[PDB]
């Protein structure tokens, strides 16, 4: 279930994580708006630049620990209010955060694993809605 994908992840999480991303990134081409520096790059040259793994696995890292303190895949609206408030999500909006989570679903789907993709789901959706009631638009 969630709490064991979480295990599951976090037991190799800079993988997971690039893995998650670029599947977010090449599934949704214009979200390469908010990454200058991933333009005209493959996946290959992506993970061979620090910042790339560094910064997707800082996102992970945050995202296990909402996770990780959400009861029934609902989040805390004390993370939500974090990831609206954070500088670096100044130009964001909760469609942004959907297509990660409709990647991520997709990903877990095509694994060949035992991931509870369902609840991922329902995780992603009540997380845009914490995110929308913070007040993120
Ligand atoms: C649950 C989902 C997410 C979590 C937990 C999260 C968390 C974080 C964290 C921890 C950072 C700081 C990393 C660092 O400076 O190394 C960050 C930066 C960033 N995040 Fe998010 N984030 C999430 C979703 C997203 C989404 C959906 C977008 C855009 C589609 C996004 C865009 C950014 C950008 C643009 C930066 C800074 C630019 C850069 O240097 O790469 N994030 N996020
Ligand atoms: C997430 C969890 C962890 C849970 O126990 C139930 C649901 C759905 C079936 C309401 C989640 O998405
Ligand atoms: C990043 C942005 C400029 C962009 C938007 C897109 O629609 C596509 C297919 C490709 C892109 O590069
Ligand atoms: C997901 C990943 C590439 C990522 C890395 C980052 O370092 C930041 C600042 C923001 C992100 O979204
Ligand atoms: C406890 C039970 C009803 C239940 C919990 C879940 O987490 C999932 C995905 C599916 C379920 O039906």
């Amino acid at each position: 279930g969630f709490k064991q994908d979480i295990a599951t992840l976090r037991g190799d999480l800079r993988t997971y994580a690039q893995d998650i991303f670029l599947a977010f990134l090449n599934k949704y081409p214009d979200e390469k708006r908010n990454f200058k520096n991933y333009v005209g790059k493959s996946d290959q040259e992506l993970k061979s630049m620090a910042k790339f793994g560094d910064h997707t696995e800082k996102v992970f890292n945050l995202m296990m620990e909402v996770a990780d303190r959400a009861t029934d895949c609902v989040p805390l609206a004390s993370d939500a209010s974090t990831l609206v408030q954070m500088k670096q999500h100044s130009g964001l909006t909760t469609g942004n955060f959907e297509k990660l989570f409709v990647a991520l679903v997709e990903y877990m789907r095509a694994s060949g694993q035992s991931f509870d993709s369902q609840s991922w789901d329902r995780f992603g959706k009540n997380l845009v809605s914490a995110l929308s009631s913070a007040g993120m638009k």
